[PDB]
């Protein structure tokens, strides 16, 4: 049962962070980088190792202590972090054309990103339900050819960084009643990649009766994906490109009933 | 039908929530949401595409609460494509898209379409080809002619049944579907790229101009959908449909109406 | 001089209709489809063959009789029947590539759709004025190079279906009064057709006036062109594809003097 | 000083008038296309010829005359536009080149410029090159004095578009430091396969009041239409590529101001 | 603490400009394009020279003085902005690559980044780097000390666009956990084939006041713009490719505000 909204100045506070992106990290100099992307040459043998697996970024955010009163998120800013990297076309990659610049980072994009008081809810979809996951990923576990579709069984919480692969992983539309989420997949080899900036842009995180996510033993849950395409080498290989995310979130503090 | 009041009170809404899964064609018990690989017809006299190569429609009927002169009326919609970023997967068995490159990703054609109703959707048919001859276990335009390739109003079908209405077949019948709300968009191409948002802040209001929404006859909601996502390109350079499930959520309310 | 709306029950009417497109149907199998395109060598050798050139489809619909008062077209709701029959990439088409599915209907398209209390007034213009346009045809005469820009001679009605070349006509913005138009070209060798269709969607027809188009005689003109683009066989060779057209309009009795 | 609108039945006029691409028009039967485009043998020594350079389009429009005796203007209220000819675009059965064997002609695409104006004297222009060591031909009128700058930005290069079939599109944009008693929309889309998007309709209304709720105001009782509809570029048989373009269609609706001083 | 708005005909000023891009310039002949871009023979040995890098354009526009007596601010409101000279990107024939046998030069297209802010004190930057092994050029200022983390974020790369011709675009990005006083804009679109497309207009303002109703308020009375404006790549004959930049017109309205402490 949620009642009124507390007013007054230590009403009010404000939590400004950046999510790092969790791309795979292949060595010690491709941090926001995949591994380069091999192909299997059957479905069966599909066994992609972790560090050309994406995974979803997480935080945790602990917010001033109220212990009934609740943190409430009422807004959001947010945006990507370093989109004009994106122009360097001269770092070894494929030439387009004789003498031509390198070809910039483009293909298949996720955006995503989510603020809610409890952990992001998961459901399980596979593309192929065969694929053999590797260790140290959480990952949708007794899959069948059903799980290709939809398989109920396969439910998870986004509770740890670097470890749910992108692919593996959607928000589950039958939960998250305590979390806002917002993402767009862009698939496609030549697909360009369209980035806007600006400090002018404000989400509001209220539902329809104008209340926003309820934040559970006073933590915020930011989670995000921003896989802006692939980055093509010399020789042809391709490897995600990732970027972090700016959170910006104004909570204000609501009672709750039992 | 004259449509009276709206019911109030906590008794007087209810809530459907499901999802719907796609049909493809499943041609083996490892490919469920995708399609046979696409074969290529001779001539267009010739055109007999295989059942599991041909994406089907897919439909739930709901049954609601007994209330029987009241009716559930649907109101509202949240609705979307579930497991978009499986699409994601350019590391199984697909084609590079050049030497050394990653898989080439799900795309071109793709038809994402949702409907919600008091009744089953009505179709018409419309053949690309009049001479195609479509397999047993499909339910599919008869007695075509070259007219069934623009307009016969003969081919008039319920979507009364899964696996069985070919998707490049059927059309929601714009002259019925009173009862309905549908909402659909082909994109055509081969190289279309898939743009595929999510968000659980999204609703579609069901009703039509004079306020009211589909009136579940019998207490039963019907809904459908396609969403063909476009097509797999396997390593060999053969090339399947594949689709996904969507979710629908819908809110629903007692309407009074009278006869 | 238009006066008051008539109000009460039998007010109002509805017409509910279809058009079919008219592509050139070159054969008894060929319904929907243009001849094949070809290519003349010159300019002045262009002389393009009755069944390869679409044409502008209109209906004539009689409503109810009133006799002053006239039937005044208030709303619109439009769409192209039969959007899904693009997705047979399996009938006699060109593979994509090798093992490739068939290349789907894309290209050139335009989508056209009018609604007006007479025959569409139209406009000539030519892309080039020395193309012979064939018997059975209504096209611009006494065509000059100025036919190629504006050549205010070239006035016609859209008053007869399979004779007027949708390439050769416009609808003529310097009339049309009592028409309300809508169309659009997507010109480009690989233009991917994008068709929506829902039963929600309602267009309204009234001028900034609050006036409709108000039906002469008590006639109704509805016209329209649905090239969604061309289909590629075997062979490579190029035929134009259309869609019929589906119309509902409300009408309801308006008053006018003399 | 703006005052009020004049009202009754005579105190409005309707302008309704075409304007004609001027693309360069090559020969007697080529009127709506450029010369077929030819690439310099070096940069510096870009000289296009005056026959492939479309042009901005303009047409002064008289308006009924006031202040007979011993100030009224016309006040610029409300635009109609939209490019005439669409559907020629759809002809790609003539001297074209196939897109893949058998294939239909390659139709008009790739850069396109349209742009459209309305105010009550002469669209004011700013000079930009692309290449400030390209010599422009007789008969055209472009920035004069061109030096480096000029490639970014040289404010010698102002001019009024009061000619036409004069000032090349390439070299002139609206100048945005002025034209306070006009209202320009323009867009460039640039690419080689750039698809035309034209839309078509009459129920379509632009909207010429500022954020004062004043339209343009007709100097000496003239309006002032200026236009550039380049398409995109026709291909033929043999691959020489000339810019296409189409009339565009004007109605303006007038009211009489009365402005003081 | 903000106030209240002077009103009045003095309260009020204007500020109109151009601010030129900064693409690299690498000769006496190539304002408002880059060097050639050239591709490092390894990922590691990533060296860009200084003329090859394009750079965020600054310009800081003094006002009127206020407070000369023993507090005011302007306080910029509204502003109105477009790149110009688009037209000049229809230059085809300049030497360039011939999309086809006969066909015209290639245009202007490909990875571009158009931006725009307006601060009443510098454009606060974070630093990000594609790769933090690139060897960043004499000349230009650009994120010291960079590690692997530099890559998707090092908190340690702060710094004031405060310099014309010297904070790298690859380099630098508007910070958004600062820039309070600041409104800024951007949009980068990347791809080899992306085509430029590019609206100009004299009727559209946008509103540079936040959710309070309070714009940027101008310290010390200066108002800073800035700008990118990389329009895409020319494609010369040889196949090498140029940055090509634009100018950006800022036209910003700003009133007196009272200020407290
Ligand atoms: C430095 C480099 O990219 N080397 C490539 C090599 O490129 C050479 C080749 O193209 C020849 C062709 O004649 O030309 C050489 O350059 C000559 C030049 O043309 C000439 O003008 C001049 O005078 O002389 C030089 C000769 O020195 C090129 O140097 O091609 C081979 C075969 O394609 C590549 O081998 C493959 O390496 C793979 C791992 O290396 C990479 C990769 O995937 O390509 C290198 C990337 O730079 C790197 N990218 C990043 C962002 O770190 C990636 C990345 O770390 C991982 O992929 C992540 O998982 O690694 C792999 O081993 C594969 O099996 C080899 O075939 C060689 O890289
Ligand atoms: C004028 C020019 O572009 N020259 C090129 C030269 O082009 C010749 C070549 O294509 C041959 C092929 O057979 O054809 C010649 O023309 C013939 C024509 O085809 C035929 O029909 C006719 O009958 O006969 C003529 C005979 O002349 C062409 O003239 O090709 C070479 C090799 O690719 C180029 O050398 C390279 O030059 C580079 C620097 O030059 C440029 C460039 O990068 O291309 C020239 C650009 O014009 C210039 N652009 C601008 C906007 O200024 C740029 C620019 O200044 C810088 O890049 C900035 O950084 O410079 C470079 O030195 C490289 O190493 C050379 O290989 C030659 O330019």
């Amino acid at each position: 049962e949620v009642l009124e909204v507390k007013t007054g100045v230590d009403s009010i506070t404000e939590v400004e962070c950046f999510l790092t992106p969790e791309m795979g990290d292949p060595d010690e100099h491709l941090r926001g980088f995949s591994k380069s992307i091999s192909i299997s040459d059957t479905f069966e043998s599909d066994s992609p190792n972790r560090d050309m697996l994406p995974c979803y970024s997480v935080a945790r955010i602990p917010l001033p202590n109220l212990n009934i009163l609740m943190w409430e998120a009422v807004t959001l800013k947010t945006e990507v972090i370093g989109v004009t990297s994106l122009m360097n076309v001269h770092s070894n990659g494929q030439a387009t054309h004789d003498n031509g610049a390198g070809k910039p980072v483009q293909g298949t994009s996720f955006h995503f990103f989510s603020v809610g008081g409890e952990a992001l809810e998961l459901q399980g979809v596979l593309f192929n339900y065969r694929t053999k996951y590797p260790d140290g990923t959480i990952f949708p576990k007794n899959a069948t050819v059903q799980s290709q579709v939809m398989n109920t069984e396969h439910k998870a919480y986004l509770d740890k960084n670097k470890a749910y692969p992108v692919e593996c992983w959607v928000p589950d539309p039958t939960r998250n009643e305590n979390t806002r989420y917002f993402g767009t997949l862009t698939g496609g080899e030549n697909v360009p990649p369209v980035l806007h900036i600006t400090n002018t842009a404000t989400t509001v995180l209220l539902d329809e009766f104008g209340v926003g996510p309820l934040c559970k033993g006073d933590n915020l849950y930011l989670s995000a994906v921003d896989v802006c395409g692939m980055f093509t080498n010399r020789s042809g290989s391709q490897q995600w490109r990732g970027l972090s995310r700016y959170f910006k979130v104004q909570l204000r503090k609501r009672r709750v009933k039992n």
